[PDB]
């Protein structure tokens, strides 16, 4: 069959009747205040079986890591819990082999995820703080890397102290959209020429780097505008709102750190630290990593990908028909998007969950961090080529090493070519746009104010170009942008010393042994095990549109797309693969996150 | 043979030593340089100091090899 | 026509040949960088910028104001 607009459709009344049954299947709930959210998980949007088996394999390694950790601590009960997990791996392999009610996958896979993201104890054994497991304060820094017993310790754990690795975070890390070029310095962050010459040497001058556009500042001001420090088992968790200047060598080069002021306001208690300051410099970078840890997890990640997509998923189900062509474009990019968000709002960012414990703020202060970034968003001005220019990080000659930019711009360009060919095949006039009562109903709910549940800055969808950008952006922030923030969790964030949600001694002015700054052992194992799970599931692939049913047969039916348009999309993504992989090999800090073969279709974990 | 050994040490050192601060903050290398930079009467190598640069470590490893 | 001219005061009193003295002047005019020759620019070119180390430098201090 072939999709058609509502005004062109041969059978308008039947099209209208599925829409009404749809708005009953998908009705709004207030699970997170000021946000349009799904009233649970509607039966059609249950996680598919292959997603569960994929998740189940990782969810077993996390528990097996916990059990092996509990054998080592206190050096058959700790063996019985292992064999049930080992048998659950046998369940996922053989019981789900035919793929044709739900037994292992329904309860265990969804429950084991719920126990991990819910920070619940007893995550050791299914259907069968504890001083019998890693807990308390660290004896030595070894105990953090000794947590990774059945899972793999990340490579950053042996590299995080190097200054070049600290700067690689700002261009190839979890939050790689942070830096912005500056031509002059803030009043509240007056780094001297001495600090700049410490990092760069005697071949450059600070007044010349601001001249040649080689200065790059990264702020965390919003963390200070929003959060409130919480206490875990009496212990004080602390997070700052740093200001970090970076600079590139002259004539081209990669990012390199310069200065860090842990607080927004200069004070006696808050002063600039620089490259040659030894221990205080390392704790000055670590205080930044706590800020990025809170920022990434609630702004870049859960805020501006998950929760930005939740309204667009809803308005699409409620205003576009199953015969609408844009419904055909966007819906498969929403697979598991409603289900993981429900598991997020009732477990992850819930009181008693992982974020409230490991991270520094009160969970209510953390939610206000997400909403503030959601409220200042301009959907029409969030294109990756648009945000790059806005931060001045565009010249490939000046700033040479920016994997999120250079790899992402090939992925954004590929999607635009595909959306454009899609929009132009079905929308053959600007009247086809304005006469779409469904698309304009779709627009009205999303153009609504932020206090009513809308997406900030979404207006107005009146041109085919306005539909192309809105559709290209949605696909990007469901596939590439979510890849560049979800999967760095496993590779770059599972090691609490390298980065975590809380600094556990008060200040960047070093108070003594580095082991006291890190989180407790029970939380560190939780951060390692839950950032492993969310960051370690690659299910569904950008460019391959199928269903969530057992056959997983192709989702498109119009032969214009089946044998022409989508093949053209898949070819340009394969060209970006060869281009990204080649350039990626020459690098020593890797960016697999924009590699097309690993990019998912949807936000699914 | 000297040129072959230097090139392979310049390759080795530069893979693990990426910053001139990786050299100074290598406490083991600094305590390694100490017992060797000692006075010859106290048991050192005559003229072994200082080993504070990626270059200086490349020479020491080339001569020894 | 008089000073740096043959038989002038620079020809007699100064050690060089009068035509070697002209090459000296023209050599510096040729090596200059007019755009990078501001006083505050050259002061940090030469590392003479710290007033807490080199405290007595009347040309730099009086000249920058």
């Amino acid at each position: 069959n072939i999709p058609t607009l509502p005004q062109n459709d041969p059978r308008p009344e039947q099209r209208a009747q599925q829409l009404d049954k749809a708005r009953e299947t998908y009705k709004y709930a207030d699970l997170l205040p000021p946000l349009a959210f799904c009233e649970g998980v509607p039966k059609p949007d249950t996680p598919s079986a292959a997603w569960l088996v994929t998740v189940g394999k990782v969810a077993a390694a996390v528990a097996l890591n916990a059990v092996a950790n509990r054998r080592a601590w206190k050096r058959f009960d700790v063996g019985g819990t292992s064999e049930e997990d080992q048998n659950e791996a046998g369940h996922n392999s053989f019981l789900a082999r035919l793929e044709n009610d739900e037994p292992s996958v329904l309860d265990e896979v969804n429950e084991r995820v719920a126990a991990i993201l819910g920070a619940k104890p007893n995550r050791h054994v299914p259907p069968a703080v504890s001083k019998d497991g890693p807990n308390g304060r660290p004896q030595s820094m070894d105990d953090y890397a000794n947590l990774f017993r059945r899972i793999t310790l990340p490579p950053i754990a042996s590299t995080w102290k190097n200054d070049s690795a600290f700067a690689a975070y700002r261009v190839a890390g979890p939050n790689a959209s942070m830096i912005q070029r500056i031509t002059e310095l803030p009043d509240n962050f007056a780094v001297t020429d001495a600090h700049y010459k410490q990092a760069m040497g005697e071949g450059d001058s600070l007044d010349a780097a601001k001249a040649e556009g080689r200065l790059f500042l990264a702020d965390w001001k919003l963390i200070g505008e929003t959060l409130v420090n919480n206490t875990y088992k009496g212990a004080q968790k602390t997070v700052y709102a740093p200001l970090a200047l970076f600079a590139v060598p002259p004539g081209g080069g990669s990012l390199a750190p310069v200065a860090i002021q842990p607080g927004q306001t200069p004070s006696p208690t808050n002063k600039i630290y620089a490259t040659q300051d030894g221990n205080d410099w390392l704790a000055a970078k670590s205080a930044v990593q706590v800020a990025e840890g809170n920022y990434h997890e609630l702004v870049s990640h859960l805020g501006l990908t998950h929760l930005l997509l939740e309204p667009i998923v809803m308005a699409t189900y409620r205003q576009l028909a199953q015969h609408h062509p844009i419904y055909m474009l966007l819906i498969p990019h929403f697979e598991g998007t409603l289900s993981i968000n429900n598991s997020a709002a009732t477990n992850l960012i819930a009181p008693g969950g992982a974020v409230d414990l490991i991270f520094a703020g009160t969970i209510e202060s953390e939610h206000q961090l997400a909403l503030a970034a959601l409220k200042r968003h301009d959907f029409m001005r969030s294109g990756l080529p648009d945000t790059i220019e806005q931060r001045g990080v565009g010249d490939t000659s000046v700033l040479t090493d920016y994997p999120y930019r250079d790899d992402g711009l090939k992925i954004w360009a590929n999607i635009e070519r595909w959306v454009t060919a899609y929009v132009n095949n079905y929308y053959i006039s600007e009247a086809n746009v304005t006469q779409d009562t469904e698309l304009q109903a779709w627009a009205a709910v999303l153009s609504k104010p932020f206090a009513e549940g809308g997406v900030s800055g979404f207006g107005p969808i009146d041109t085919r170009a306005a539909l192309i950008f809105a559709c290209t952006k949605v696909i990007f922030t469901a596939s590439a942008e979510h890849s560049a923030v979800n999967f760095p969790q496993k590779d770059l964030m599972s090691y609490a010393p390298a980065i975590t949600g809380a600094g556990w001694t008060a200040a960047p002015p070093s108070q003594g042994p580095l082991k006291d700054f890190q989180p407790p052992l029970e939380l560190a194992e939780l951060q390692a095990e839950f950032l492993y799970l969310l960051g370690g599931v690659h299910h569904t692939k950008l460019g391959f549109y199928n269903s969530n049913s057992f056959p997983y047969r192709a989702w498109f039916k119009d032969p214009k797309i089946t044998a022409e348009l989508l093949p053209a999309f898949q070819r340009d993504l394969a060209a970006s693969e060869e281009l990204i992989v080649a350039a990626n090999a020459t690098r020593t800090f890797k960016y697999t996150y924009m590699i097309p073969s690993t990019i998912p279709m949807s936000i699914n974990i």
